């Protein structure tokens, strides 16, 4: 935006925390909280921080305009609407992902399974990307270990395609 | 919105036509043009009208706010951005759809094919919905003629799932 004479309205919001990047991630590392909204380094916006895992954080710019907000190219009546329409279904998604039989917490620890490969079947694992916070890595071994990125929003997104959960993704990916 | 003292900015836009619903569809029926933006019946917005077929028109509210516009829950810097980001890929989609081997122009005329059913295979056809302008009807005969709606945006959307074209949709739907 450009600067206004009044405090940004999101300052008054209960989810708004006066944190920078490190403080947000710190606070989230040791909180039960899954997300917060922090201050942006320049005027006009705050930033939604969602903890994907202990060391995976997603920071999304939320812009404040005269009545509405915008977040990820979508438009929202208020911050509460960002949370219900946008954040909760992400969390619902993250919950399923980490419940999955085939989800692991580290690449390093999804390592064991990928190495157990006989030649009998494709071995595959899932773990969140640290190189691209917000991506789920689909890793598989068919002879060589390959990797693919899946987007994590309210759905799982893979190239053109879109999935409610890992299961349906798996179904599509094989056949 | 509520009323302002200045003309809505979209009046100045070259794609804006001072038409109501009938005039828009009329004009589109007999134009080579695929879409236009028309006046809304109340303040604060114009309406994108896309011709899907001779008697299928999709009307989408485009709201004008102080600098940005909104259309289908998405946010746009200007009307031009609505067109490139939103309308052209719809048109690219519509083009493919009507190119498809399995697309027909009327339900009535996708009737022949659905009746040719032997028992040898599932017979299926595609045609745009008139009951829900903006939907593509996927019709199939496996014993009885069933129907399903696919959304037409930049992608084809079917329940949870999303497709670039009919072909990949077909692939998914069978197996
Ligand atoms: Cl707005
Ligand atoms: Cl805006």
């Amino acid at each position: 935006s450009h600067m206004k004479y009044t405090n940004p309205r999101f300052y008054k919001h209960p989810l708004f925390k006066n944190f920078n990047v490190t403080e947000s991630e710190n606070y989230l590392r040791s909180s039960t909280d899954d997300f917060l909204i922090r201050k942006g380094s320049r005027h006009g916006y705050c930033v939604l921080v969602i903890k994907f895992a202990s060391d995976v954080f997603v920071h999304m710019k939320i812009e404040e305009h005269s009545e509405h907000y915008t977040c990820s190219n979508k438009h929202f009546e208020d911050i509460d609407e960002v949370i219900s329409v946008y954040v909760r279904p992400i969390l619902r998604n993250l919950k399923s992902i980490k419940a999955h039989a085939k989800y692991f917490n580290s690449p390093e620890d999804a390592e064991k399974l990928l190495s157990s490969f006989d030649g009998s079947k494709v071995v595959y694992a899932f773990y969140f990307s640290r190189k691209y916070p917000g991506k789920l890595t689909f890793a598989y071994n068919n002879g060589s270990i390959l990797e693919e990125y899946i987007g994590v929003s309210d759905m799982l997104t893979y190239n053109n395609s879109t999935f409610k959960d890992i299961d349906s993704f798996v179904a599509y990916r094989k056949r």
